[PDB]
């Protein structure tokens, strides 16, 4: 559906601040100024470092993604560079969030984020789409109770060895089941409050380490059931890994008894927001439809 992707002229938006960069592109806070208007509307803009016809084809796919837990591509500007326009998420990315709130995040939040990320990935799988680059740095925070996967389509439009399934490292094979491996690493990032996976180990050594049977270590707050889920995501046989629909169920179950599955100091005073505070967040900055968060029994 072409109506889902707005083609913008470079003249109707401006980049005002660098937010971050990767090997692939640079993300800016930008301002959209509608033609004829004086209002300046904040947006996110990513500029990547015949081809346009292939780019637009993928952009239409990225603009078709409609789910509470995956960010949708809203617009594109094709000049000498490709620029992607998306909704700005003022809370930023989840990796930064867990780092900046280290040991000050309740179990109910951590487990619900795991659910939401699995729901987003399950939606992509239902659409027959593979993400290929799931990582905490590519999950954004809409509100503390609402996270969303971003950077979908990046690979197909344009290498993170330490997030990749072994078969992806060795054979650059990407499937829903290799997405599950990366989901496992992403969960590990959350549960360690943003530790770097395989810290101090060169990327060139990762395949041999995995082949030896070594994996990321159990995070201190994780009980055995949570760690076993992670380990299952990192099995060599792709078909032996959990499915996203299974992950949704498991983390949803744990979210109903959060203190049973994660051990966090001071957890009893870090509950989900009250209905009052939840309604306030939604009214201000989250008016979109979404499944209710899983509360504790
Ligand atoms: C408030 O911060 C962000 C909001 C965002 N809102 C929406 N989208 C973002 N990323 C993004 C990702 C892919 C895209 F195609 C586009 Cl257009 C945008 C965003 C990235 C954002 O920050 C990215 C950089 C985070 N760095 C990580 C390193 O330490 C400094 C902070």
């Amino acid at each position: 559906n072409q109506a889902l992707l707005r083609i913008l002229k470079e003249t109707e938006f401006k980049k005002i601040k660098v937010l971050g960069s990767g090997a692939f592109g640079t993300v800016y806070k930008g301002l959209w100024i509608p033609e004829g208007e004086k209002v300046k509307i904040p947006v996110a803009i990513k500029e990547l470092r015949k081809a346009n016809k292939e780019i637009l084809d993928e952009a239409y796919v990225m603009a078709s993604v409609d789910n509470p837990h995956v960010c949708r591509l809203l617009g594109i500007c094709l000049t000498s560079t490709v620029q992607l326009i998306m909704q700005l998420m003022p809370f930023g990315c989840l990796l930064d969030y867990v780092r900046e709130h280290k040991d000050n995040i309740g179990s109910q939040y951590l487990l619900n984020w795991c659910v939401q990320i699995a729901k987003g990935m399950n939606y992509l799988e239902d659409r027959r789409l593979v993400h290929r680059d799931l990582a905490a740095r590519n999950v954004l925070v809409k509100t503390p109770q609402h996270v969303k996967i971003t950077d979908f389509g990046r690979a197909k439009l344009l290498v993170p060895i330490k997030w990749m399934a072994l078969e992806s490292i060795l054979h650059r094979i990407y499937t829903h089941q290799s997405d599950v491996w990366s989901y496992g690493v992403t969960v590990w990032e959350l549960m360690t409050f943003g530790s770097k996976p395989y810290d101090g180990i060169p990327a060139s050594e990762i395949s041999s380490i995995l082949e030896k049977g070594e994996r990321l270590p159990q995070p201190p707050i994780c009980t055995i059931d949570v760690y076993m889920i992670m380990r299952k995501c990192w099995m060599i046989d792709a078909d032996s890994r959990p499915k996203f629909r299974e992950l949704i169920i498991e983390f949803s179950k744990m979210a109903r008894d959060p203190q049973r599955y994660l051990v966090i100091q001071g957890d009893e005073r870090m509950h989900l927001p009250s209905p009052t505070d939840s309604n306030f967040y939604r009214a201000l900055m989250d008016e979109e439809d979404m499944d209710d968060v899983v509360d504790a029994d």
